[PDB]
């Protein structure tokens, strides 16, 4: 209720599904947005990581998952990602199925990275099938660790193989459990990231030596899986890691008894395969996915890879997506053109194993009935937003729109209602938009180029030209006749009063990805905070030529600062470090707000009932706490709005936080992986 997501629905690659063999019970885990359960109960995922904080960014890239067969109640993730927090990583321990977790932090042994290449590969942490004490995890870079008291200490059980060229190494860990000598399993099979050199390994003494088993070094192994009955190994492999490359594979199945490798590969068709599931009550009910093909035009309507099932052990396929099949969109209309890729993670369901799941660049996809002739694959992801958001508005009496990595964004006239459209045409991404605030028609947004709309979003028109470069950021003034914008990577600002048919530099030309801001009530009035020179640049001439005020707010804040409706020559900014200032006179003078020790995002929402200034929202520390905080009161007084249990790695790449302006209490946070969040901060029921 509080706490939620803008809906747009997945948009992001997940990584891996989980499944419990026994309890049927289903999770997934993503490259920069943590980890879901499946809450069968109610429909929707779950996220489980929602609780890193700014120091635990990291944890949002989840390199591996393990279960633990003989009790449901135990979850184990590897959790890491190496350009967050000093690459810090940890075996994040569960004993409620995600619910509370312990963290074991194991970086000076091992680390991980969620966002790794080969990152769908898998699961390299496993359970020992017939003693709860024992995890092995095999690692990108430092050989094959083991746990034998329930994942609180590691040791290193085997480094026959460490490094690889792609620095994913060990990439899937299986036992085998009939095998068993003091109640510890002596067979494990282990795969490994590379080819030309041995990629598949067997220990029978408990993981102190392996001997090498693979058919064909020329392939590395993606996934592999172990039948319920202990009889039979199956192996998806590529000559590429995945999730993006790999031109050719194989599909083969080991019989564990007399050490029998198959090359079951579909039709011989010989694509790079990734994803491989077995039922758990029929070991020769078997389905693969391709992973990095894209040759299957999948619903006549968009380009992926493939999933093949087979009934007979591998001898004999059939496909179970293709241009016969249909997209069940759930709903969420925008889906639709788009498909499954890089598909390195396919499940049966095991309560019912009718029922397929299979990962996908944007999101997961769900076949209730894999047996039916012209198979209907559903974007099953309520509950799971992935995206990067990278800029937003929200207009007085209008519409909210996004700017969004990958998936563009969209206008919401009900931010929790899926779109049936996303802003197109749009390469890439949206990464700046604006409106005019006495013409809010008037929106702009910036891909490659400038595309302009009179309808508030609904419909887009390209700017005759967009100077310099795609991707900047972007403001219109109050009337909506001038635009100011610096290209992405740039250090000029351009002014246009022509909807960008022609453009003048404003002669601030050393203010690097500066982030112009309109002033909401002066048509003529702009303001650029530099964080390098620290001073708060003003124009008064609608962008012809700025100056600096007559005292800096200080240097190295966050470039997104923030003019205030109805109060003309009113800027706020985040000064990171160096707190949160804000002047009321165009920066001749600034007031430092008090107890406020770091501020790495401010934003401005409707005023509260009674109150005589917009709300303010921030994310910061205020007396020592790091979270979101509101003001009523211009800055006198602080309430933290977000919780522990609500901190999702803070800002990240978007780094923005801002308040609806027709919603009291609703604030809008950016994340690193977890889509557009917001909070429900008016707590009056
Ligand atoms: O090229 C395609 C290829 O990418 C591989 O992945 C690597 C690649 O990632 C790019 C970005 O991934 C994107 O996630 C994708 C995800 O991979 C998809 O599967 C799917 O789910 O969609 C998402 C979204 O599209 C991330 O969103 C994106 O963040 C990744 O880019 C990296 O971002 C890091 C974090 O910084 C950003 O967010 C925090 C903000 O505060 C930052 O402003 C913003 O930069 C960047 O790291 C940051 O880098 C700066 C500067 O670093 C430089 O200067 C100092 C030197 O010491 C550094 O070495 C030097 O690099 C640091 O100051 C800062 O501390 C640090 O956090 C990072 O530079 C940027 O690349 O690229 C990074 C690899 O780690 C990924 O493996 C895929 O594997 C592959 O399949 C394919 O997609
Ligand atoms: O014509 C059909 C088909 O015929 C095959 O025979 C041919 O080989 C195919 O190329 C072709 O399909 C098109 O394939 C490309 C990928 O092509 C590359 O790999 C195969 C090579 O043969 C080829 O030479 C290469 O050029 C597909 O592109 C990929 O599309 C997905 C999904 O894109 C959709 O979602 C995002 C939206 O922005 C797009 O408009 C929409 O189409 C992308 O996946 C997303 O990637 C980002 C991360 O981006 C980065 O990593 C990969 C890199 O290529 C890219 O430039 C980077 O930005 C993630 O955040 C998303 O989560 C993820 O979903 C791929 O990045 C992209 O390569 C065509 O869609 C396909 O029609
Ligand atoms: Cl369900
Ligand atoms: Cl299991
Ligand atoms: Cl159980
Ligand atoms: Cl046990
Ligand atoms: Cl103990
Ligand atoms: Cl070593
Ligand atoms: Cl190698
Ligand atoms: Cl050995
Ligand atoms: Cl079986
Ligand atoms: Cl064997
Ligand atoms: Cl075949
Ligand atoms: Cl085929
Ligand atoms: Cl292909
Ligand atoms: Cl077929
Ligand atoms: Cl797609
Ligand atoms: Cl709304
Ligand atoms: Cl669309
Ligand atoms: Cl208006
Ligand atoms: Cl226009
Ligand atoms: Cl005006
Ligand atoms: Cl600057
Ligand atoms: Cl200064
Ligand atoms: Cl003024
Ligand atoms: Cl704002
Ligand atoms: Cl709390
Ligand atoms: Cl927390
Ligand atoms: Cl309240």
């Amino acid at each position: 209720q509080t706490f939620g997501n803008v809906a747009l629905g997945g948009g992001g690659f997940v990584s891996g599904i989980i499944s419990h063999k026994t309890s049927g019970d289903v999770y997934c885990r993503t490259d920069v947005g943590g980890a879901y359960r499946w809450d069968a109960v109610n429909s929707k995922w779950i996220p489980l990581l929602d609780w890193t904080s700014e120091n635990e960014t990291t944890y949002q890239g989840v390199e591996a998952l393990a279960l633990d067969p003989q009790n449901a109640n135990n979850l184990y993730l590897l959790a890491g990602t190496a350009y967050f927090n000093g690459g810090k990583t940890a075996i994040l321990k569960s004993t409620d199925k995600g619910n509370t977790f312990t963290e074991v932090i194991v970086t000076s042994q091992f680390t991980a990275h969620g966002n790794r290449l080969g990152r769908a590969n898998g699961e390299r942490l496993a359970v020992d099938p017939n003693n709860s004490s024992i995890l092995f995890c095999g690692t990108g870079a430092n050989g094959l660790w083991k746990s034998t008291n329930g994942g609180l200490t590691w040791t290193l059980a085997w480094n026959g193989v460490t490094t690889t060229s792609n620095g994913n190494g060990i990439c899937f860990v299986v036992f085998d459990p009939s095998s068993v000598s003091g109640g510890v399993t002596q067979t494990i099979y282990i795969g490994v990231s590379r080819t030309g050199a041995n990629n598949i390994y067997k220990s029978t003494d408990g993981g102190s030596t392996f001997t090498a088993i693979q058919p064909d070094n020329s392939f590395m192994p993606h996934r592999a899986v172990l039948s319920s009955d202990n009889s039979t190994l199956y192996v998806a492999m590529a000559d590429g890691e995945g999730p993006s490359n790999g031109g050719s594979g194989r599909v083969y199945k080991l019989v564990t008894a007399t050490g029998t490798w198959t090359n079951i590969t579909p039709n011989g068709n010989n694509f790079p395969y990734g994803g491989v599931s077995v039922d758990p009550s029929n070991t020769n009910r078997i389905i693969v996915s391709t992973e990095n093909a894209w040759s299957n035009n999948q619903f006549g309507a968009t380009w992926g890879d493939f999933v093949f099932f087979s009934a007979n052990g591998g001898n004999t396929w059939t496909q179970k997506l293709s241009s016969t099949s249909t997209l069940n969109t759930n709903g969420i209309g925008w889906i639709a053109g788009r498909g499954i890729h890089w598909a390195g993670s396919i499940d049966f369901d095991p309560l019912n194993t009718a029922r397929v799941r299979v990962i996908s660049g944007n999101g997961i996809f769900t076949c209730d009935d894999i047996n039916a002739s012209a198979t209907s694959w559903k974007f099953d992801v309520k509950g799971m937003e992935e995206t990067v958001v990278l800029d937003a508005i929200s207009i007085p009496g209008g519409s909210f729109i996004s700017a969004v990595g990958d998936q563009f964004g969209a206008v919401y006239s009900n931010v929790y209602a899926y779109p049936a459209k996303v802003h197109t045409p749009t390469v890439t991404s949206n990464n700046g938009i604006a409106y005019a605030a006495n013409n809010v028609s008037k929106v702009v947004r910036a891909t490659d180029q400038l595309y302009y709309s009179t309808d508030q979003g609904a419909t887009w028109t390209a700017a005759a030209s967009t100077i310099g470069g795609g991707y900047g950021k972007i403001a219109l003034s109050a009337d909506g006749n001038t635009t100011l914008y610096c290209p992405s990577g740039q250090s000029t600002t351009y002014y246009s009063t022509d909807n960008g048919g022609s453009w003048t530099s404003t002669g601030v030309t050393t203010v690097q990805d500066a982030c112009p801001i309109a002033d909401y009530v002066n048509t003529n009035k702009f303001y650029i905070y530099s964080p390098t020179s620290g001073q708060l640049l003003v124009s008064t001439n609608k962008g012809v030529s700025f100056t600096a005020s007559a005292v800096n707010p200080g240097q190295w804040g966050s470039g997104r600062a923030r003019a205030v409706p109805d109060n003309e020559g009113s800027v706020w900014v985040a000064l990171n470090g160096g707190g949160l200032k804000y002047t009321t006179n165009n920066g001749t003078s600034w007031t430092t707000v008090p107890n406020v020790s770091y501020c790495g995002a401010v934003g401005i929402g409707k005023a509260a009932t009674g109150a005589t200034y917009p709300a303010v929202y921030i994310w910061g520390t205020v007396s020592g706490v790091r979270g979101m905080f509101r003001s009523t009161d211009q800055g006198a007084s602080w309430i933290r709005i977000n919780d522990d249990a609500h901190e999702w790695g803070g800002p990240g790449n978007g780094n923005f936080v801002m308040g609806d302006m027709n919603v009291f209490g609703r604030v809008y946070m950016s994340t690193v992986g977890r889509g557009l969040v917001t909070i429900e901060s008016d707590l009056s029921a």
